[PDB]
């Protein structure tokens, strides 16, 4: 009882000494109680690309596309300082790490992006700008149909009102997963993925009391986006397909192969 | 500045590994003796007094796994305190030692080895070559080379502080196999190896054409292994009864 206590004590900490925004900080800004500028159209686009504290310009969308991938990358490194701070995750092998990492990363990114969303756009930048969900909206496919279900899925995530708190636990639950392709010692993964779990339903006792039904409606969510980086990843097909102008970022090479 | 990258990389060494090149010459010429392992009886009472058993040959391999996965972790820690190393992708990292544990280990190896035979279990044993040639093939054919290697590498004479820099230029290698960041690893292996030949001639001044010999070494601990991984395949063919450890079925899954 008390080692999940002090296990979901752990795991918050490291959740707020790697990620760089969490949903308490963008509560604030999207309320206005932290203004970041809005990013409408290639008019504001362009001056926040010269103002705002952040290849060859190909298009718009195509510049937006690699804006998307940085992101990626940035967040990849913080959740690998993430689950590196978890002892039992350092204890697995290197290359058990890279492959949870390698097929988690993808569902803990969406799961997060939900963190800094409305229904009309996105945080970017350190929270310093705020792109908006119809400019988005308006790039040209694909680059359109890959952006616009991560908006409809975290609408939906965020009516489960979780915190920092849950989320730190929700997002180590999704890399410590059993069920990756090509795991060296599953029953290992298995028995922490079980330990962060019963953390969680506990911790979802004490911080969300009256909600009943919490906890197996994230589970739900947790299937939700494996369907979510799987519909992804074939989207992520078409683009190294049918768009031979756009490169790719090695690291999102290595994910996808 | 090379000359704290050095010291740095001398700190890492001596903070991961618990047996030295230092620690194991002490061992060796006598300055608590080991147990000399020569038959099955001396072995037997190591087991107590120091998998399900197939056979010696295949007991004695199940033994070597154990030291290879133990040893890969002790690099693992030594790599990571490398802070250029700890910077790049965790998919990197793992290429990087992936291609990598085995050219140091054979190297590190001959740090606790004479010409008749190894120390084992920290120390407090030690394995005669003769009962390592005494197992059946293709056992007896997978350590005998290593002996080979590790003594005319122990001619150049080098000590810790040049192994340290030795080390970290084997897993630091830019030619690996899938890197992602190949000219990154460039960079650091340049570094490293200048930190190397720097360090060489003030520790080895008198030490005629060291350093490119040492490079000569490197290019046959890959010949090493490559030779090595062979070896380790067709023992994962022709011998059903003998498993193998699943951190090495994921090293050798490629070598070619
Ligand atoms: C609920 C939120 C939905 C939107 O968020 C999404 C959705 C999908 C992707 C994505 C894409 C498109 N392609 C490949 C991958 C992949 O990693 O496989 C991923 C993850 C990225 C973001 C995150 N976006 C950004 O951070 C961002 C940054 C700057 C700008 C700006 F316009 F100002 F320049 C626009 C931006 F949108
Ligand atoms: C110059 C030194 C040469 C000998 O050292 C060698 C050579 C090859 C291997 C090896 C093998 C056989 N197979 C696969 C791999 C692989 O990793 O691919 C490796 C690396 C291991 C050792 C290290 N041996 C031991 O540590 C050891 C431990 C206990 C016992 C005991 F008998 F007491 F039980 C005997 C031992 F020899
Ligand atoms: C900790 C020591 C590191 C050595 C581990 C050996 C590396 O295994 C590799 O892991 C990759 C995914 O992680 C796989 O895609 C490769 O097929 C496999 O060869
Ligand atoms: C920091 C997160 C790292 C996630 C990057 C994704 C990992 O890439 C994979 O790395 C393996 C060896 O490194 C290769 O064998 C695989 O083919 C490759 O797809």
């Amino acid at each position: 009882v008390a080692d999940l206590k002090a296990f979901s004590k752990h795991i918050y900490n490291a959740y707020l000494k790697n990620f760089n925004m969490t949903k308490k900080k963008a509560r604030s800004i999207l309320t206005g109680k932290a203004a970041p500028f809005v990013i409408h159209d290639i008019e504001t686009l362009w001056q926040a690309e010269k103002g705002l504290v952040w290849p060859p310009y190909k298009e718009i969308s195509v510049h937006v596309f690699y804006r998307c991938q940085c992101t990626t990358v940035e967040t990849v490194r913080e959740l690998t300082e993430f689950a590196k701070s978890i002892p039992s995750f350092s204890s697995l092998f290197l290359n058990d790490q890279v492959t949870l990492l390698k097929y988690g990363v993808h569902e803990a990114i969406f799961a997060m992006l939900a963190s800094i969303v409305n229904k009309d756009g996105l945080l970017v930048a350190n929270g310093s700008g705020f792109v908006t969900r119809e400019f988005l909206r308006s790039l040209r496919k694909p680059f359109s149909d890959i952006i616009e279900p991560k908006f409809e899925f975290a609408v939906k995530f965020n009516a489960l009102e979780l915190d920092d708190s849950d989320l730190a636990l929700f997002i180590a639950a999704i890399i410590l997963c059993g069920d990756r392709p090509g795991l060296m010692n599953v029953p290992r993964v298995e028995a922490i993925q079980d330990t962060i779990l019963r953390a969680l339903e506990f911790h979802l006792q004490a911080n969300h009391p009256d909600a009943q039904y919490l906890f197996p409606k994230l589970l739900q969510k947790m299937a939700d986006l494996r369907q979510l980086v799987t519909e992804h990843a074939q989207m992520m097909q078409r683009i190294k397909k049918t768009e031979t102008e756009t490169s790719l970022h090695p690291l999102l090479q290595e994910i996808y192969k």
